[PDB]
């Protein structure tokens, strides 16, 4: 979960320092995200972290029928 | 927008803030289009308070997995 993100970064030979520099976010925010502390992360920060791992972050809201993208 | 979804659920900003047990200024920024600065747990509670569910997924090609 946190392990999944750690694995994704480590499979690309990036340190938490390098991902922090790629994402323009604090290394302390990289460590906390990787320790499972997703709840507390800001959206733009999580977005940047995931882009630095080569991913895309999809944030969606399901309300009854509809599902909207934020 | 969320504003439009919130309003469509008959709720006021003060009420959603109260129901989500979050600072109203937090709801104000989310509803004014500023999703970027929202903490995931804040956005999660705000969406639950509307009666909805928040999905956060990482996509790498066709591979996806949930974060929250």
């Amino acid at each position: 979960r946190a392990f999944r993100l750690r694995e994704l970064r480590a499979a690309q030979s990036l340190t938490q320092v390098q991902v922090a520099a790629l994402a323009h976010i604090r290394q302390s925010r990289v460590s906390s995200i990787e320790n499972g502390d997703i709840g507390s992360a800001q959206v733009n920060t999580l977005r940047k972290y995931v882009s630095a791992l080569g991913g895309e972050l999809d944030i969606t809201v399901r309300l009854g029928d509809e599902t909207f993208t934020l």
